[PDB]
């Protein structure tokens, strides 16, 4: 069993099989041909485990899937046009009218919109529960419960979930547990190893690393991934990942270990710094001693990650002033790029709302979120420091 | 004077782009970027509130895609466009946005297989009622409308029989009962047929086929009113499918569109010469091509398509086994699903797509044991003729 860096570079590919090419060639093709109608016939039931149309089985995409499956330690992988691609295809195939999905207390905005305004409107029952509270979770189960879905750590406050805890509970009811592992990557956390059934990824973020691609991943067990490929992707979503973008995702995956180390090192520093700031009410970073779920965090993540959330003392106004003053962080939604990013939802995403609605969603008035990039930590410090000056 | 619409080719190469707004770049740069940033936190406050113009995240809107979208809209004759990861991405994003439990969809009698799967085993398992109807029969369609009918959805010409519908007839009926008409316009492209100009509310495309023209990308387009395209963009795509089109692929789609009028003229000139030849060969029992008077809906084709297309279907004498022997003798056509490539493609559903079924359930689906489908490409006609004639001789 080769190491993670090795596998992330080499897994699933032998140059000697493809003309000696160091880097595998990109199958930017829509369709595939057949030597005979017989060899055609085989590929519409599926006996010679291989290549089928490119909206089902392109080699380039297969290489990506196998590598990601290796990295998350799962049976099988599926690549998709976007992270929503991955989550919609999974849920559309796993759920039907009357089934229930249990959801983590908070969710990526578009996931929430999919659940409450998408499948939810098609007769699927939604319940939100705190997924670190195993008793609340147990009590929430009903015969109807078929899926339990959550992120860990979860936007907005890095609130973790006890993956193995929930998974014990799901076994008692044959429920499928699905974990959005976008924030951690298989490099920092492997939820399948902790007993989840499927993981989903917005590969758009850390896995790509360079913010030039939109892509999605699903990893899990061959049977589940099979159904999602042939039902979710093929029939319900059509979220097909382009071969060019697959290749670039692979190119990005080759540095995962190296980039995530830096992202973390950079975040650790920025966070001990913020933790001492008198403009700072409160801070959420898994790697501080003050992080309420510190122990659970260290149990599931091998490093505390590249994301920080803090609340500024002066609410919306401070938030605004802080955001405007940054010259190195860019005001943008998104995360996991080489570039450092910030957002202040109160005055950005959730601006149109009001204080009382933002409290409902746990979006504090002065809540800012940092995606710490790979720039030099002294440059990142100077920027955060001056931006704090302006926030007075 | 200057209130005249530019020609189709002109709009295909230029619409929506002036080099002078991107520093003289003759070809638009490609926005291969996932995210966009904001100068002020206020500037971006408005981009989540309808006040200002710009882009937030390439899953919702992007300048490479926007141009592609605007060009397609101009070609189709519609208000707005939307570009997605595939034909199915376009179709599913649209129906997921437009339908809810208790709504009914009227469907054409036959469809593309994944569209059929999506409908029967996907959206239909979610509380949406389905009914099929001969769209060529306006009397039957009128009869089928009920106050639950929300959409009428069909392809014209349809897979795989090229059955056609009267678009303007359907729209007329739909305007009377109040349903949204969506037409899958893949086979024609906007160069041969414009359903929106005929009264349809939305067209969808597998741009993967003719629009791309070069079989290297998978991509979907939807075109219609600003108010429905936005709904679809903001609900279907953003929330329910995530069928995001890659800007690299959209740049290639745009590159392919630049020669559409030329590719199409040649697909059609080729198929016409092929069809006429096939109609006259001993091994050919039957032939379906819209440019032939023997085509059952000859009159609707002439009326609705400016040209008869690159698809031919034809039945062989000798039974499945002639088919096999034909398909396998081919040296220039390739054995393959798909259409609208530069390369000529053939398929023999009997010994291929529908090969697991026994000779019974194939005759049950209108599908002969001698049926073969041709997507005629852009090769030299004699070469194509020569290959097919050598191949008929083999299936003797
Ligand atoms: N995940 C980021 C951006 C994706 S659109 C966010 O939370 O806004
Ligand atoms: N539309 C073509 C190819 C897509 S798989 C077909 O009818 O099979």
């Amino acid at each position: 069993l080769p190491g993670f860096a090795t596998r992330a570079i080499h897994h699933g590919y032998d140059p000697q099989d493809h003309g000696g090419a160091l880097v595998p060639p990109v199958y930017q093709t829509a369709t595939f041909t057949f030597p005979t109608v017989e060899y055609g016939a085989a590929c519409f039931a599926g006996e010679q485990a291989g290549h089928f149309y490119s909206r089902i089985s392109n080699p380039t995409l297969n290489l990506l899937e196998a590598r990601m499956a290796s990295l998350e330690g799962g049976e099988a992988g599926l690549a998709l046009a976007s992270g929503m691609g991955a989550i919609t295809s999974t849920l559309w195939t796993l759920l039907r009218p009357g089934d229930e999905v249990l959801l983590g207390n908070t969710l990526y905005g578009h996931t929430f919109a999919f659940l409450h305004h998408g499948i939810g409107e098609f007769g699927v029952k939604l319940r939100h529960v705190d997924m670190a509270d195993l008793q609340a979770l147990e009590a929430a189960m009903t015969p109807a419960t078929r899926v339990i879905y959550f992120e860990s750590p979860a936007n907005p406050n890095m609130h973790m979930a006890d993956i193995a805890g929930v998974a014990k509970i799901a076994r008692k009811h044959g429920a499928t547990v699905v974990v959005d592992n976008t924030y951690c990557t298989p490099y920092l956390q492997r939820p399948l190893e902790l007993g989840a059934d499927l993981v989903v990824h917005s590969a758009t973020k850390y896995l790509s690393g360079h913010g030039d691609i939109t892509a999605g991943i699903v990893v899990g067990s061959q049977a589940l991934v099979d159904r999602i490929r042939l039902q979710g992707l093929k029939d319900m979503t059509g979220a097909v990942l382009s071969p060019h973008d697959a290749a670039l995702l692979m190119r990005g995956i080759k540095t995962l270990n190296l980039r995530m180390d830096r992202h973390c090192a950079n975040a650790q520093v920025l966070a001990e710094f913020l933790a001492r700031q008198p403009q700072v009410e409160l801070i959420h970073y898994p790697g501080l001693a003050s992080f309420p779920q510190y122990t659970l965090a260290r149990q599931q993540m091998s490093q505390p990650g590249g994301m920080i959330a803090f609340e500024l003392k002066g609410g919306i106004g401070a938030g605004r002033r802080f955001m405007n003053a940054l010259q190195l962080f860019s005001r943008a939604v998104s995360l996991g790029d080489a570039e450092s990013l910030a957002q202040h939802p109160a005055s950005m995403t959730h601006s149109s709302y009001t204080p009382e609605e933002r409290a409902h969603y746990g979006i504090s008035e002065g809540l800012v979120r940092l995606s710490v990039g790979l720039e030099d930590i002294d440059d990142l410090l100077a920027d955060v420091q001056q931006a704090l000056k302006a926030s007075a």
